[PDB]
């Protein structure tokens, strides 16, 4: 795909659904990370001590929504310039990633969380069309990621 007008239309509109209702999808997001890698709570500063996913927790709602944002912008990026830049803010996220003990192998975690959080927040609009853009914006950023952490440490 490396996106195409349409593909980056149809991500900019899950995303404004994705947050019309922060508080619900974000808490969503997290029970869907948690239950494919239970082990992964422990990571968040947030999580760790809890028995359940806070639902009204302001770093929670604004920590998930920035990470949705950054893919969703990602997308816009792939289809406008045909690469994801690296600038300050994603040096600084591969630096903060490999603080907190972050590796390359915890990236699919929440790629299928993200994946399947948008599967059912569009519900019945779902298509691989979309799944497969998403995927794609997750997948460059990402890579971007990967090598500011690794030059971090
Ligand atoms: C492209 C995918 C990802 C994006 C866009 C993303 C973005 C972010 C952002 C925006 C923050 C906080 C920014 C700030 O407040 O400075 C952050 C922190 C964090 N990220 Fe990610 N990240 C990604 C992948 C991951 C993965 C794979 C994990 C592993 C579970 C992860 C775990 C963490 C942790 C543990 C923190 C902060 C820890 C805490 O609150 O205790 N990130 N990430
Ligand atoms: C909150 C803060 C950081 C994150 C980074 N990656 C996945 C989920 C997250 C949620």
């Amino acid at each position: 795909g490396a996106l195409t007008e349409s593909q980056a239309a149809l991500v900019k509109s899950s995303w404004e659904e994705f947050n019309a209702n922060i508080p619900k999808h974000t808490h969503r997001f997290f029970i869907l990370v948690l239950e494919i890698a239970p082990a992964a709570k422990d990571l968040f500063s947030f999580l760790k001590g809890t028995s359940e996913v806070p639902q009204n927790n302001p770093e929670l709602q604004a920590h998930a929504g920035k990470v949705f944002k950054l893919v969703y912008e990602a997308a816009i990026q792939l289809e406008v310039t045909g690469v994801v830049v690296t600038d300050a803010t994603l040096k600084n996220l591969g630096s903060v990633h490999v603080s907190k003990g972050v590796a390359d192998a915890h990236f699919p975690v929440v790629k299928e969380a993200i994946l399947k959080t948008i599967k059912e927040v569009v519900g019945a609009k779902w298509s691989e069309e979309l799944n497969s853009a998403w995927t794609i914006a997750y997948d460059e950023l990402a890579i971007v990621i990967k090598k500011e952490m690794d030059d971090a440490a």
